[PDB]
């Protein structure tokens, strides 16, 4: 963006040239400065602004494209005065400077709050932990000057998000006075001093001085460029049964094919069923089905689809297996070639699945009998690296492909023809090792023989349906070996076989010691680089061991392709304790099967595996939820989320829970869901950014008693808690539905009038919207005093309505809000005096009307916000005539003046007691409607106000109960506030944002361990900021190493309220290929993550009974292994196991394995924000490790 | 001096104007004040 500084610069050149100076000797003066629209400087081309200047009315523009962009007044400063550069009047001359924040930590701060400034604009050398007083450094442009000011102005500011100039009122530059006060570093290089102060509005520097800066919320880009691709990491035996057991879909498709069935030897709505029925229509014995077997033909292009038969493709089975013969693969590129790609369609599947691993290349090709078949979907298959070729199962493998790595068939549906012959060309043309992955029907199971009776035709072979035991002996044949195999339970299988290799005998080296001695003698092994002899690390004794992430790592590194694990960990501790030694048949079968990762869990052999995880928001029954507007501008992103009232069961007598009946929607409400209104216009550090819908409530009490009230925000919600002083006590004969109406409609109308106004019996007014609540509200007002009251509407049903309602009106008293005609209208009838009172919401052109009304000795009340917001000019010359001017905004009582809101609150009840407070007309929706309550109040139409109805009334005054109805609303994290929350290294660059999250999510009591201390200005900033909120920060030196490090934590933890949550950040990095590693670089790098979990864990079982969260971070080196990381990884494998023993047991527990972190491997950085939405993903599922990284390009 | 001194006002302020040159010249007032709960008043004693 231009920066708004640059305007200055531009207008200020301009006004030199025009003068017949310089910039250098052209003292100015800058006033009303207004930025009208931002302009975004294009990657390519260029933009053009035209200044013109009206010298006699020192007032300038800036125009692109014809269309307004800045404008103010510049003129020359005549004489200059040096002393208005002073550094104004402080109030503590700050003697001790003991931290301060340096270049890094302002930037690093900027940054998480949404400014991407690039080195040409960092120019505060240093700031105060207040951004109160600086050092900005000194370049010879003034745009960055300038810029690094207001930068300054923004650094101290307590709000979030991003905030940019739109209006300043005063700007005086004197470059003379400028050189005087610049000033040389110890280095060579100039720098001036900056001082913000906000008592009274100026940010001075040099010779510099912005006064009056205004800065206005931007919405944010919803570009949201980065979506993380999420998985869980979940153990996966090698041998499964029953795959699709848990669906019940396509058991129905196999309880009709045998219903099919029996009828042909006692719907047609998917394929296989309609084929029989097709078979059923007519007579399989009678002529040989010839007409039918026709027919067979013709279904085959269509039968793959059918749900049965692709089931364990889409069935997680596919990926495990995929998954298996990439991590075999000696390099990150490999080679797969389908065969009978013309049936088997698995080059839509493949491709797909490998996607989400960032370091593969892949080579991929569709070979078939007849290219006439592949050419039929050639544009289908551009778009992917599929290529081309002509083969058949019975011919040898063209040199072309030769040694092949994995090998995809898809037999089930293709024909295969004679299987000798496919699997010994295939295994042939196989390079050592690959791997064959083929899936066939099987006989011995219903669905298997039914195919088998349907085909006619022998090249099929009854689709190639043998038994089990078949194929496991004509694997045998072709010399293959079998490392995986999935049965389902309508009888489809899938097979992965790969050929071996032959190898010497390898090198076992057990990885149990504590001490880490064996990294020397891994080491030693792994330097001969001519060997071939592969290693198999043994990991019987530790569960917690964490070799996975060695091996992974080390597969990378050099001569790291001769690398084999086998570890024993079950969580069970009741298991058998398997025999693993050189004789024993069990490593035998292991180590026959050549894999590389072998973890033998709870009575199973295989291996862990990645998985895409649900994209499904996890979803929970519970009494508080509130509507929530997930994307903002995006009504179709309504939906209901947890609510914080889950918490604060005890309560003081100064507010009370109350249960939400029927909650209203005003104006605001629809402004803030399209977005065409911030989160942070409205007062209250509400900070969530979501939530703050609805003003208005009609529900009951704790103890039962009817009530309407009125609350700041999240009155829409299930629940909502206030002081007794916004309730009201609902009469016997209006209903729920009725008094949600009343609330904030009357009390704006009443303060509006009665408590500013001060209207009395006999006057003319003019209202405005009278269909509208505000409206109605003030006319039922003026009329039972006497008034005489006009009002504008915008259309003739509107008038009906109105008539109908208010008899005392006439046919005089309506005008037109849709145009200025009304003006004409009040002037008229009222004889040209005017009106004494007027109720303005109402636009620009509109607002000057009404001020045209006014009479001598009137009151303008303007509830309005739109002139205001933007500061619109208003003449003065109306106050000759006796007339004061209001401004009412209902909202100020929240804050603050509560003295003033009792004045209101018995105005109300008062009017309610007489009669005059009589309800609007209510158009009531549902609680699983409020999308649609909201685009119907979006069109404009209504009259009266919008309602919806959460829950019904019962007949009963009082029914004294316990909680409302149950409800299913999105589960997101809260905390309570008397619970104490343990983040070990809490003081890094992560860990502080993660500690912000808490603090913001209800968190009260937080303990942050650190070796160090405190020992950065961002650290001191953060603490200082969380302390002042109220939050009991506590940083502590306890070292979770030695367990009376983590016992000395847990007590600390404790003696500032019960233990519920424990966060372990601790890193300390010691990179270094295997070469150049040390066992006591792996001891001190094993340290903080590995020792320290065991001892939290120790500790937590012992003497933490409440505890709900133990979550313990990883990387992605770990899962996807790097290179020059070893002892990141074991430490961070060996994490996981613990969190997984936990949660067998039933104790909390979770694992998450980032990538790369960006505001504080092949991925890009991940930016804190969408870290911190996915992390509350993931506190939410039911899983043990979970992942999360963002795919580069 | 005007504008000098409506800054002054606070929240819930209020201002009187017992000047005349500012309203005879229909001199411009940022309206940008009233977001603040702010009165303002032309004070005329001549009208009784
Ligand atoms: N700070 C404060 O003191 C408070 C401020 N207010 C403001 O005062 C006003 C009171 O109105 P409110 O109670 O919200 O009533 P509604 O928003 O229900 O009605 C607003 C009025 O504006 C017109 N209108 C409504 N919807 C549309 C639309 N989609 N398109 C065009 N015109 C429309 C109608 O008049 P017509 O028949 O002429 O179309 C209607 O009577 C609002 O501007 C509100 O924001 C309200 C209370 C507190
Ligand atoms: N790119 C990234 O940042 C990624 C990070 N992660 C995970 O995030 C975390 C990294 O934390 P982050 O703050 O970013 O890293 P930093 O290195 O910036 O901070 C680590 C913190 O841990 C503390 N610490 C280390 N060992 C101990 C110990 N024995 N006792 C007490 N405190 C200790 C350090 O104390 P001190 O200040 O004295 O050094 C420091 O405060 C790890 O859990 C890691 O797995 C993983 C993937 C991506």
């Amino acid at each position: 963006l231009f920066p708004a500084t640059g305007y200055l610069s531009i207008v200020w050149k301009t006004l030199a040239r025009a003068l017949g100076l310089g910039v250098e000797q052209l003292p100015v003066v800058f006033e009303d400065v207004v930025l009208h629209q931002a302009t975004i400087l294009p990657k390519t081309g260029t933009v053009s602004l035209e200044v013109r200047l009206l010298e006699a009315s020192r007032a300038f523009e800036v125009s692109e494209n014809g269309n307004l962009v800045v404008s103010g007044k510049v003129y020359q400063w005549d004489d200059p005065d040096p002393r208005l550069f002073d550094h104004p009047e402080s109030p503590t001359p700050n003697p001790t400077e003991p931290l301060f924040l340096a270049q890094a930590e302002v930037y690093k701060e900027l940054r998480l709050r949404g400014y991407d400034y690039g080195p040409h604009f960092q120019g505060i050398l240093e700031a105060s932990l207040e951004g109160d007083s600086g050092r900005l450094l000194w370049k010879d442009n003034w745009v960055s000057f300038m810029d690094t000011m207001l930068q300054m102005s923004i650094l101290g500011s307590a709000k979030h998000g991003l905030y940019l100039p739109t209006r300043v009122t005063a700007i005086h530059i004197d470059p003379a006075t400028h050189r005087q006060k610049l000033y040389t570093l110890q280095d060579k290089a100039q720098v001036a001093d900056v001082v913000v102060s906000r008592w009274l509005r100026v940010t001075v520097a040099g010779g510099v001085h912005i006064s009056g800066l205004h800065t206005e919320s931007a919405p944010r880009r919803q570009q949201e460029q980065q979506v993380p691709i999420l998985e869980k990491f979940c153990f996966t035996p090698h041998t499964e049964e029953g795959c699709l057991s848990e669906r019940a879909a396509l058991q129905e498709e196999l309880q009709l094919c045998k219903g099919l069935v029996q009828a042909l030897q006692t719907p047609s709505q998917q394929e296989l069923p309609r084929l029989l029925s097709a078979a059923c229509r007519l007579q399989l014995n009678g002529n040989l089905q010839l007409e039918l077997a026709q027919v067979l033909a013709q279904e085959r292009p269509k039968l793959p689809e059918d749900p049965l038969l692709s089931g364990l493709l889409d069935s997680p089975a596919l990926k495990a297996c995929l998954d298996t013969a990439v991590e075999n693969m000696p390099s990150l590129k490999m080679k797969v070639v389908e065969v009978l790609a013309g049936h088997g369609h698995l080059y839509s599947r493949i491709p797909g699945l490998l996607s989400p691993h960032p370091l593969l290349q892949l080579s991929y090709t569709a070979t078939d009998r007849h290219p006439q078949a592949l050419e039929a979907a050639q544009a289908e298959l551009q778009q992917h690296d599929v290529a081309q070729g002509q083969w058949d199962p019975a011919d040898p493998a063209p040199s072309a492909l030769g040694s092949a790595d994995l090998l995809v068939c898809n037999c089930a549906v293709a024909a295969l023809g004679d299987p000798a012959s496919a699997l010994s060309n295939m295994v042939a043309a196989l390079r050592e090792g690959g791997f064959l992955l083929l899936h066939t029907l099987l006989r011995g199971h219903p669905l298997g023989d039914i195919v088998a009776f349907l085909t006619s035709t022998e090249p099929q072979y009854g689709q190639g349906i043998l038994s089990q035991d078949a194929w496991e002996s004509l694997f045998s044949r072709v010399s293959l070996r079998l490392v995986g195999l999935k049965k389902s339970f309508y009888g489809s299988t899938l097979f992965l076989c790969r050929r071996p290799t032959p190898q010497d005998s390898p090198i076992f080296l057990p990885v149990d010691d504590t001490s880490f001695r064996w990294v020397e003698s891994l080491k030693g092994i792994l330097a001969d680089e001519d060997s071939s002899r592969p290693v198999w690390l043994k990991a019987i004794n530790c569960a917690t061991s964490g070799v996975v992430g060695l091996v992974n790592c080390l597969r990378r590194e050099p001569g790291g392709n001769r690398l084999r694990c086998v570890l024993l960990s079950n969580l069970s501790s009741t298991s058998h304790v398997p025999e693993v030694d050189p004789g024993s048949a069990e490593l035998q079968k292991v180590l026959q099967g050549d894999l590389v990762m072998n973890v033998y869990r709870d009575g199973a052999w295989g291996a862990f595996r990645h998985f895409l995880l649900e994209e499904d928001k996890p979803e929970e029954p519970t009494a508080h939820a509130f509507v929530s507007t997930l994307t903002r501008g995006d009504l179709s992103s309504i939906r209901w989320v947890c609510s914080s009232l889950r918490h604060a069961q005890p309560t003081c007598p100064g507010a009370q829970l109350c249960t939400v009946y029927y909650a209203s929607l005003n104006f605001r409400d629809i402004m803030l869901a399209t977005g065409k209104l911030s989160p942070d216009a409205i007062p209250g550090k509400w900070t969530s950014q979501d939530s703050l819908l609805g003003m208005e409530f009609s529900g009951r009490d704790a103890s039962g008693k009817r009530v309407m009230g009125l609350v700041p925000a999240k009155g829409l919600a299930t629940s909502v808690l206030l002081s007794p002083d916004f309730l009201w006590d609902v009469p016997s004969n209006w209903t729920l539905e009725e008094a949600a109406s009343v609330p904030v409609v009357y009390s704006t109308a009443y303060y509006a009038l009665v408590v500013r106004g001060r209207v009395r019996p006999g006057e003319t007014l003019l209202i405005h919207s009278g269909s509208g609540g505000v409206g109605q509200a003030a006319i039922a007002i003026a009329l039972s005093l006497g008034c005489r009251v006009f009002t504008t509407v915008g259309s003739a049903e509107k008038r009906a309505y109105l008539q109908a309602r208010f008899p005392q009106l006439d046919s005089t008293s309506f005008a037109n809000s849709r145009d200025t005609s009304f003006e004409q209208h009040v002037l008229w009838h009222t004889g040209g005096k005017g009106v004494d009172l007027v109720l303005n919401s109402l636009a620009e052109e509109k607002l000057q009307a009404s001020v045209r009304c006014l009479a001598t000795h009137g009151r303008f009340l303007e509830i309005g916000k739109f002139d205001l917001s933007q500061n619109h000019p208003l003449g003065m010359a109306i106050f000759l005539k006796n007339v004061t001017f209001h401004g009412v905004l209902l909202d100020a009582f929240f804050n603050e003046s509560s003295a003033d809101w009792r004045e209101v609150w018995a105005l109300v009840q008062a009017g309610i007691r007489d009669g005059v407070v009589r309800p609007l007309k209510c158009t009531v929706f549902h609680g699983a409607q409020v999308e649609d309550a909201f685009r119907y109040m979006a069109q404009g139409k209504h009259i009266g106000k919008v309602v919806v109805q959460v829950l019904a009334e019962e007949p009963e005054a009082v029914l004294k109960g316990a909680k409302p109805k149950l409800m299913s609303a999105i589960s997101k994290t809260f905390c309570p506030a008397h619970k104490s929350y343990i983040i070990a290294g809490g003081l890094g660059g992560f860990g502080l944002e993660l500690a912000q999250w808490l603090i913001q999510r209800g968190v009260q009591k937080l303990v942050l361990t650190s070796r160090s201390g405190i020992r950065t200005g961002y650290q001191a900033k953060q603490v200082r900021r969380w302390r002042r909120q109220g939050v009991q920060v506590q940083v502590s030196t306890s070292n979770i190493s030695s367990l009376e490090g983590a016992r000395g934590l847990i007590a600390e933890a404790a003696q500032l309220g019960p233990v519920g949550g424990v966060f372990n950040l601790a890193v300390v990095l010691r990179d270094g290929l295997l070469e150049n590693q040390t066992p006591e670089f792996f001891q001190d790098v094993c340290k903080p993550k590995y020792s320290g979990t065991l001892n939290l864990d120790r500790v937590t079982r012992e003497a933490c009974p409440e505890l709900d969260y133990f979550v313990v971070f990883s990387s992605v080196s770990c899962g996807r292994g790097n290179a020059g990381q070893s002892n990141y990884g074991f430490a961070n494998s060996a994490m996981e196991r613990i969190c997984e023993k936990r949660r067998h047991e039933g104790l909390p527990g979770l694992a998450v394995q980032w990538g790369a972190i960006g505001d504080v491997s092949g991925t890009l950085p991940q930016r804190m924000a969408s870290c911190l939405e996915v992390l509350d993903l993931f506190l939410n599922q039911p899983h043990m490790v979970l992942s999360s990284f963002v795919l580069a390009e």
